[PDB]
């Protein structure tokens, strides 16, 4: 339980694996969807191949004991593409609430799912896009049944304060007094959330689109490779790593510790007095983490 | 301007390297002050010490021509030490505003002074805490005709939400309608401040206390060693990576590639599948990054 090997824990079958995630975490774990363009220009050869990738490592992430998956999918620069581009978009985020398959993996995978973010005011103000918040809003009524699992879809969810302060001002008028951080969070993602245990993003170290929801205790990681390349080892190193060292106990007693240890300790940070984490190269105009 | 090598950045006097910053940024960064005790245990043999290092990486900081520093202090883990901890903390708090030395260094460098988080609530609710507050308030204050720096210190800036949703009813009922982004920021910052540029860490993947001020272009960087033994070599390589390889221009044009080049590029990641930053491993109970 509290002293499994990396080694068994990589060898562990599925539910195994499951069983020690549902009871030590990650209960939330954040993991956008990046890179699809790049993944498809080099493993392809679009809507429809990104979704079955999509399908696949949710599936995995919820298979592996994860309660809650937080899915950054459309940023801001979105409306700054071309018109087919946009157009494609909206095509995709129809798919997550209206496609075949995928309906299926909710049911069968009894998986709620919510969207969050700015859509509902930034989406194109046709009609297509009309479609897409009632599609986006029938299938969070009609998944509200499931709960096995939590799917948070992020579309333009990447500054919720101007949210949280109208959000704040209707329900003290109704109210009578603010609304507590609790219903903060429900009032922006659509049901409570706790906030997140880690998050999974790829190429140049950074973090977005999980407002409110991230704290010092969301372990980090960042694969080399885009996100529809996540391996099955690769998961569950991360996942390892985050339930058994990031954070360690008993925690360090310095006093304790002999001449020579403080000594050894010291040189693991002189002996190489300028490395740091996050330093890059670039090839092809992409970025790659160096050391 | 835009075509300086690395190795001329590297040898670059301060000064230029400044005029660079102030011109491509970046603007804000955050540097938090973390990993003091055990800085401690390891190169002195406190809160003294603690506050000559400080100024030295402020000092670092500003003079690279870096306009904004964010700089989280005291987080929530801190009203749970004991008593003698918060005593030691609640002092260094109020060297910051009281030591000779500092109040010089923010005279000297035209340095602005603000805090943020829950201090006010959360601080003890003793003397010595009021005390702090008042500190606080009259030094940002006092500094406010320092214009060529601001430094923003947090102590207990973990959470915003509460405090923008109450900071929001209390603006709608005063001014009719509810306080814009730009005026959000203000509120909890007591100045507008824009997003963070950087974010630079150490050890353990991960950030924390600067609400609001992330997004997905903010950097982040993660040393090996604990902040305080941040390197004048460390900095420039940290701020060459943000300003000419992050943001790399122009963009990538797949179409435009040969067929080995995509394959060139597809190997770049298929050589090494598993391959993730943020895994680490623990010596001594200290968790050290791998690869």
């Amino acid at each position: 339980m509290n002293l499994v090997s990396e080694k068994e824990f990589l060898d562990l079958p599925l539910v195994s694996v499951a069983e020690i995630v549902r009871c030590r975490g990650p209960k939330v774990s954040v993991f956008p969807f990046d890179g699809t363009r790049r993944w498809f220009h080099l493993e392809c050869n679009y809507q429809q191949a990104a979704l079955r990738q999509s399908i696949r490592i949710l599936k995995m992430l919820f298979e592996h004991g994860i309660e809650t998956v937080i899915s950054p999918i459309f940023s801001d620069d979105l409306l700054d593409r071309g018109d087919r581009y946009i157009v494609q978009a909206l095509e995709g985020m129809a798919l997550l609430a209206n496609d075949e398959e995928i309906l299926s993996f909710y049911k069968e995978h009894e998986v709620h799912v919510l969207f969050y973010g700015d859509y509902k005011k930034r989406l194109p103000s046709t009609a297509q896009g009309a479609a897409v918040v009632k599609s986006f809003d029938d299938l969070t009524i009609s998944t509200s049944s499931n709960t096995e699992h939590r799917l948070c879809f992020g579309v333009f969810g990447n500054d919720a304060a101007e949210s949280v302060a109208q959000f704040s001002i209707s329900w003290n008028e109704t109210h009578g007094k603010p609304p507590t951080r609790r219903e903060i969070i429900e009032g922006y993602y659509g049901e409570y959330v706790d906030k997140a245990d880690m998050f999974i993003g790829f190429g140049r170290f950074s973090t977005f689109d999980f407002p409110l929801l991230s704290s010092g205790k969301t372990s980090l990681y960042f694969t080399v490779a885009p996100s529809y390349y996540m391996t099955e080892t690769t998961l569950r190193r991360i996942l390892y790593d985050h339930i058994y060292l990031r954070h360690f106990r008993p925690k360090p007693d310095y006093s304790a510790m002999s001449a020579d240890q403080l000594n050894v300790l010291r040189n693991r940070y002189r002996a190489q007095p300028d490395r740091v984490f996050g330093v890059g190269c670039v090839h092809d105009g992409i970025w790659f983490a160096e050391g």
